[PDB]
DNA sequence: TCGATTGGATTGTGCCGGAAGTGCTGGCTCGA
DNA sequence: TCGATTGGATTGTGCCGGAAGTGCTGGCTCGA
């Protein structure tokens, strides 16, 4: 009856997504790592926290793939991060065959969110090896980019940031394509605030740099981006399991929208009880299209590579 | 912890104090002119602090003196006629006691006005009670606009709450709904419109609902007072808890949109001092004209009080 | 996806009850009424309060019985309150037929709330014409009474509400059983809070009196009890479809508990998703056992009445 | 809006500020000895204000001055040990500068203390900060009775609040477990031994595994601040929002229990001008017994600062 | 023989204990 | 002919409009 949110990966971003789980009383969780011991030790600990929270979500800790079994969500954020970059990439497709082998034979039916990075190619493979409809596999970008442009808006500005509307689409990282034109503040075109004088083209930009270089500048601090992460895994998540139908920006398969096929990007799709609801195609004009191209033939040549 | 006073404790009154209670915001007086039926209503509405695990008393009165401390006044009192301009020297004279009780009793406290017609009422109140102009605000735009905003979110099956809008000028039929200012998920409409997922005639239908939306609940034998509190509770947790939202709601005017000695419609920044932005929209010549038709009606209306 | 909830009588009660359905997001919901347009208006209102609560419910009106079809709660208020109040009974007797009737035949696996008055009579009556298991049908009372209870002493010893616990067993109505002995404050029985003079064995009686006259007391100041019973309501409601597993007091069929059978009567309850999993039996002493009895008597006098 | 300073911005600091933006409840700062990592952290938490629809400012800082006009300060800063003495006159220096710290800047301040030996250090901290003795708890109880709480109610397969226990005394290894207070649903828990629901033997079992918690899960390689953040924030939130719940914390005792000139863990009612009541236990001659051990560790420890 | 999962406390980091004290490494088992 | 669903705005209360103004009733349709 409640629903089973699996967790392939219980590192930094996986226990705060089981904390907030349990503050939202959004579902059983079971926290799975291929570490031993280390799971069960946060999910014995975040368990505790229903008391405070009103809430009644078991959180169990696993070290094996049959506990995918009747998942209803999966959040996979398990892979190599550490010591190129694009060395990573035919170990971590190794774990998405691996991962995706277990969907496939214990829980096709359920929603899959990939959170491992490079996230537009890793979510693909987990598609190919998974055999779930497009429609029931997303990955992370879009919320969370978005959200560090939102949030600096709102603080130049001094406003809510919730109240900042912003799109930034074709992948996750670097060649992630800020839409300057579809920024909004209350509803208000951001451009009634630059000629305002409430902010200037070149603070814009600023925050734009800003916005793509958070995650490094969190790590140059000698920490690293996971809280934000998760509230924004955790909003994608809690708007399928609840239905909201919210307008969020996810990788998602690309079927000729923006030119291509055959190849996941970042775009505003619905996420509602039956998943993905609608893809959504935005309007670009011939500049931003090269920058959402880039984008797409960035994920292309890092996917020639596992 | 944050004392509200509810000036007036009719059915609108009820549903703010239950959310008042739900969101744990403050201590909540329902004051009304008719004897009793507050106390009553503020003792039902006590108990579910239970139930919401909140601490609010929740308190009836038949007194002015009890707006003594208040942090937050919202004033629904005053006679109304279902969906004429002789409703305004009647509620011209209660905006003046209830001004003369602010001015004595609590001038630091953040004022909502409700009572229509809404664009005169909050002027007049602000004149009686002498509270700062960014002190006072009346119910408008986050109520239509919630209308707008839910309408359009059926017809393309989107979270409500991700279609955003602005309706502007008065509270009222002649109210200003800005066609080129809504965005679904950060999206202009326009593209909705282009790919024919919601048509110009729609957009225009759905304008039109929204005007009529208070006639249309009312010809179904229902009065609009569940959306309305929520509008309200909105704006008094933005002030309460120093959100910092961007909604509309009616303000004095200055010069913004070229007029001066009157209230209006317009997106506000409110937060713990108040009203602490007036955003001036840079509406073109078609969408000034609708503005000015609306501050032509609310300035009609103030001569007759 | 989301659940459906259904309004059987959308007067006072049921109003509040939409209300705070849209602003918990709990899921869709029919404000059904035997009266023409009235609930199309209500659920109209309440509709647009979706975009304050950041939910996304649909709130419809209905007068037709066959909206209950795929129901997954269904709360019944309706029925004859105003003009000796037994004349009541077999008016609304003939309701709970009509009301069964359609259970069974369009949503026999629903979870069903009467509050419909005198509760303990109504639910055993919408029980024996609804066919529904008896772990799948509970009354409003205990949530409601104890609710009072609780909040009167909390405010004599200036703490929150929710740490004061209480039950109160029986029935529902003027021969409720308050359970003086099973009263704690943040877990603290009450008699350590008398012992030190923080409230007096004389104000602690005046507070049972006041309990069992809140319903009067509020009728008398020309106003009348629905935020509370609605609220007490779905608090019920949020524990079976988030499966909760709060204890909670409802009315249940006995079937030995206390000394009697057949008939239905307040007690703690576990309300999980499966509904109700534990019906818990209290250990009462004779005189508590006698007040018991004496309860369960009146509302079998009143369902002879029919 | 109420400012929350975080003195230590480690695994317990990090979930505290997360909690704090979810919840809407005040501007942040995350300090921390430790250079840039608390800026760091500050500056990932920001971000989640958009998916929380919250308004806080989270930033980190290395500097004791942004202690000025804290309305919260939550002491997490220390040595720590896995489940000895020697940290105690470590620690103490700790407390000695942060009190300072806290006397110049912000002696207004509602302080919670974490830094263990818990029951010593904020003792330490009250004196050196010169704040009011309702002003300054120490975490302990709500803790430790969360873990007893949750092991009850998942043998009885009931929600875990619906489990109230009182766990007093000290926080530590010396924790007095108070078998006759435990309640499921308002019931007593002996009603469900006798029903043969759960066993003298199985609650024995379960406070044995509650002292060992920490324990329990430093043996699963993983470090216990889920649930030591998730207390905290209830405390600050009934402090914040003067909901006055009862609260087993560490107080200054002045003769309950037969004690004084120490702190020791009671029931207290947390509330808008801070600990409103400490409420007194009328305990039995066995549980005084225990609770005279704990604070006599307590003394023990603090006789070796 | 020789390395140790996609994670981590204070420190590092296969695990586990002792030491020092804003802070790592020595000595061990398991199984490829 | 004659009453009007288990609900309700400001008032009462089958509905619908006008009047008066902390506030109801006159004139109508539908269908048993
Ligand atoms: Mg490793
Ligand atoms: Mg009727």
């Amino acid at each position: 009856p409640k629903p089973k949110i699996v967790l392939v990966g219980s590192g930094m971003i996986g226990g705060v997504m089981a904390t907030l789980i349990v503050q939202k009383n959004l579902g059983d969780v079971v926290m799975f790592d291929v570490v031993k011991n280390m799971p069960q030790g946060k999910a014995l600990d975040t368990s505790h926290s229903n008391v405070m929270a009103y809430s009644n979500c078991k959180v169990t800790g696993s070290n094996s793939y049959d506990d995918l079994k009747g998942a209803d969500v999966v959040i996979v954020t398990a892979g190599f991060t550490k010591a190129n970059r694009d060395d990573l990439l035919p170990l971590n497709n190794k774990i998405m065959i691996e991962i995706g082998g277990h969907i496939k034979n214990l829980c096709p039916n359920a929603f899959i969110i990939v959170v491992t990075n490079p996230v537009d190619v890793m979510v693909q493979l987990l598609f190919e090896h998974s055999g779930v409809p497009k429609n029931k596999i997303i990955g992370l970008g879009g919320v969370l980019d978005t959200s560090r442009l939102k949030y600096y808006i709102s603080q130049k500005l001094n406003v809510c940031p919730r109240d900042v509307n912003a799109l930034i689409v074709g992948a996750h990282g670097n060649k992630m394509v800020l839409l300057k034109r579809y920024i909004t503040v209350g509803g208000i075109p951001l451009q009634e605030f630059i000629n305002n004088k409430k902010i200037t083209d070149e603070e814009v930009e600023g925050i734009f740099d800003r916005t793509v270089n958070t995650a490094l500048e969190i790590v140059n601090l000698l920490a690293s981006p996971y809280v934000a992460p998760a509230a924004a895994i955790i909003e994608m998540a809690e708007s399928y399991l609840k239905d909201i139908k919210k307008v969020l920006v996810c990788s998602t398969l690309l079927e000729g929208q923006y030119g291509h096929s055959n190849i996941f990007g970042g775009t505003p799709l619905v996420i509602g009880g039956t998943g993905v609801e609608q893809v959504i195609e935005l309007q670009l004009n011939a500049e931003e299209k090269t920058k959402f191209d880039e984008a797409v033939a960035e994920t292309k040549r890092m996917k020639a590579l596992i």
